[PDB]
C-alpha cells in the first residue's frame, strides 16, 4: 500500500509552515510513506498535485495544511468547489468565485474514517475535531482536487484532509494566538495515516 | 412573486431567538412576504418546512438562523448532506452521521446573490461575510432541505440562509460574547431579500 501525505510551504506573513516539518517526519519513520510539499499557488498546486497523483497512484492521500488560529487539530469532512481567496496566494493571484472543476459537484466528503481518526487521536491525548469548512483557499482546493481524481480516476482509493494548528515556536509574538506542540501534530497525522490505512486494508480483506 | 422568509424558535438555553422578531418585522413591512418558525427540531422542522414550501410555493425562500457568538451577519453559500448535532434539538434526538437526503448531493450552492447580498449590507453599514459552513445542526438541515427542494420540485426558484449574531438583549450575562442591534439585522435581511428579488427579476428579462 501507498501513501501520499502533502504539505504545504510558507505563506501568508508567517517564515514556517509545520506541515511540512510533520512531512519530512513521518516520510522519513514511514517507508510507504511519500512525501511531497505544495507550493501555495492555485496555478502551480494544481499541476504539482495532479502530477504527483499520476506518477504514484497511491492508494491513500492525505493532504496537510496549517490552520493559522485554530486550538485542535482539524480533521476535514467537506472539501467544495470553489476558490475564494481571502488573501492573495504566494504568486500575488487572488481568484474568487471560481470553481476548482468546471462542472464538478458541488462538493466532496472525505474518503477516510474521519470520525474514527478523530476519536483515536483523542484517545491518544492529542485536542482533535471534525471540521465541516476546510476554507477556500489553497487548503480546500488541494482537498478537493484529491477526492475528485479518486472520484474521476480511482486513485487514490481513499482521501482527506487535516489541518494543524501554529506550533509554539510560530506564536512568540503573536497575542493570544493558539498553538500544539509539534510532536503531538506528528503523533495525530500518524494516527490518521494508520487508522485510515487499517480501514483500507480490512475492506480488501472480506 | 413570493418571498418566504424562514426562522426558528429559541434553543440550546437561550429562551429568545432574534429570527423570529425578524421574520415578523418583516412579513407585516413586506406584503410579499410570508413568514414562518420552525421547531428546533429535526423531525418536526423537516416536516413542517416541507409542507410550507409546498403550500406556498414560494419564488424565493430565506432561512435564517441565529448563530452563537458570530460577529457579523453570515450569508451561507454551502449547505451540505449531513446531520451531525453537537447537541440534542429540543426533542432530545441528537443523530449522528446520518444524510439529510439518502442520494442527495454532498452539498448544495446557495443560489441567491449571495456576494452581492454581502456588498450591499455593507454598503449601508452592516458587518456582514460570506460563510462556507452552515453548521450540522437545525440550521444547514432548513438550508439543505431548501435547495433540495428548489432543485427537484422546482421551488423555490432560488433560495440561501442567513445567519445573524446574537442581539444585546441576549448577551448580558454572556462574557466576551458578541452581538448586533435587532434593527442592522432586520435591514441586512430585508437587502438580501431585495437584492435577491432584483436579481431574480433581471434574470427573467431580455
Amino acid at each position: 500500500m501507498k501513501i501520499l501525505l502533502t504539505g504545504f510551504e510558507p505563506f501568508g506573513g508567517d517564515d514556517k509552515n509545520p506541515t511540512m516539518d510533520i512531512v519530512e517526519a513521518l516520510s522519513e519513520r514511514i517507508p510507504e510513506v511519500v512525501g511531497e510539499i505544495l507550493p501555495v499557488s492555485f496555478k502551480r498546486a494544481r499541476e504539482k498535485l495532479l502530477k504527483v497523483l499520476d506518477d504514484v497512484r497511491p492508494d491513500i492521500t492525505i493532504n496537510l495544511g496549517l490552520a493559522p488560529g485554530r486550538t485542535h487539530i482539524s480533521v476535514e469532512r467537506v472539501a467544495v468547489n470553489m476558490i475564494d481567496a481571502r488573501i492573495p496566494d504566494n504568486d500575488g493571484e487572488q481568484p474568487k468565485d471560481e470553481p476548482i472543476v468546471e462542472g464538478g459537484p458541488a462538493a466532496y466528503f472525505a474518503t477516510i474514517p474521519t470520525r474514527e481518526i478523530v476519536e483515536e487521536m483523542k484517545k491518544n491525548g492529542i485536542p482533535a475535531v471534525l471540521s465541516y469548512t476546510a476554507g477556500t483557499y489553497l487548503c480546500n482546493f488541494a482537498m478537493y482536487l484529491t477526492l475528485h481524481t479518486s472520484a474521476t480516476k480511482g486513485y487514490p482509493k481513499i482521501a482527506g484532509f487535516i489541518h494543524v494548528p501554529y506550533t509554539p515556536d510560530q506564536v512568540l509574538e503573536k497575542k493570544n494566538t493558539p498553538s500544539m506542540s509539534l510532536d503531538l501534530e506528528i503523533k495525530g497525522v500518524e494516527i490518521a495515516i494508520r487508522v485510515a490505512q487499517s480501514a483500507l486494508h480490512s475492506s480488501q480483506l472480506r
